[PDB]
This record gives C-alpha cells, sequence and structure tokens, in this order.
DNA sequence: AAGAACATTTTGTCCG
DNA sequence: TCGGACAAAATGTTCT
C-alpha cells in the first residue's frame, strides 16, 4: 500500500515484516540492536507522525513492536 | 540548589536571566534564533529532566520561556 | 527486502 | 555570562 504503519509517512517498502518508511526501518534496526533504555517524557502514548516521530524514541519503538516489526521477518 | 531551573541538571551559571545548565543555555539561544517551531507529541506537559529534555523541545522551550529566559537579559 | 555508508540534524562540552 | 568551535548523539537517505 502507501503509508508507514509506525509514523504515517510515505512507506518505502515492507521492512522487518511491516510496511514502513525508510526512517522507521533504520530506527527499528538500531533500536533492536542497541540497548533498550528509552524513557518517555509523557505518559507512554506519544503521538508518532512524520514530524513528531523524532520526539519520543520510547513510544516510536513501542509502536514498531505493536505494528509487528521483527528482525527475523524473513 | 545549583540546579538548572529548566531540566534540573547541574547549573553552570545565570544564562539569559535564569540559573541553567550549559545544554539548556545553548538550546534556548538556538530555539530563539532559528525561531524554531516545535510541536509536543504529548499533552503540552512533558517531564523535562537531564535525560528526557532531548525528547520534547516544545516543552523544553516552553519551560525556558516560562522560567523567564530572555536573550536580552543584560540589556534589561 | 536488508544491510552499510554517507549525510544531516539535533544536542552537548569546552574555551576564552 | 556568553558565544564559537568542536564533538557527540540521534535521525534520515542513498546505495554510480
Ligand atoms: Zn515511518
Ligand atoms: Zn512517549
Ligand atoms: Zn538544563
Ligand atoms: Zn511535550
Amino acid at each position: 500500500s502507501h503509508m508507514c504503519l509506525v509514523c504515517s509517512d510515505e512507506a518505502s517498502g515492507c521492512h522487518y515484516g511491516v510496511l514502513t518508511c525508510g526512517s522507521c526501518k533504520v530506527f527499528f534496526k538500531r533500536a533492536v540492536e542497541g540497548q533498550h533504555n528509552y524513557l518517555c517524557a509523557g505518559r507512554n502514548d506519544c503521538i508518532i507522525d512524520k514530524i513528531r516521530r523524532k520526539n519520543c524514541p520510547a513510544c516510536r519503538y513501542r509502536k514498531c513492536l505493536q505494528a509487528g516489526m521483527n528482525l527475523e521477518a524473513r
């Protein structure tokens, strides 16, 4: 289809199992491969759009997981 | 408390009128000069502390202004 | 589709 | 106190 399931920007393909833009693709890989310690400054329900996805990596990562992203998709 | 009034990190001086840390000092200068247009992804009430201050420039910048930071603190 | 390298943006430290 | 340069972290794009 058309839109990233994580941030609603234009998708570039099906990455890690889910339709996402390229920025969310590489965010999720880095998140999964790094150490998890992200902390929301809100209530763990930040809105994640094209502009606001840079705000909260904790909620952006929860949204990647909720969308079903996983490194071993293939 | 030698604490930054914006994020509670260790303050380094009175910058632009307010006891703040090095990071909040330059963040504030950068926000006004670029006349930045920040948007909160919460509720306009994010927690701003040493770690989370990176997460919402909108609430960080709001706390700066509200604490009374002002580029013309001296001129004043 | 996915990984890597390059690029950019955003933030933070150190001087003077 | 304040500014500049440098440095680092965080995000994003191109893969001639
Ligand atoms: Zn996305
Ligand atoms: Zn959040
Ligand atoms: Zn501060
Ligand atoms: Zn906020």
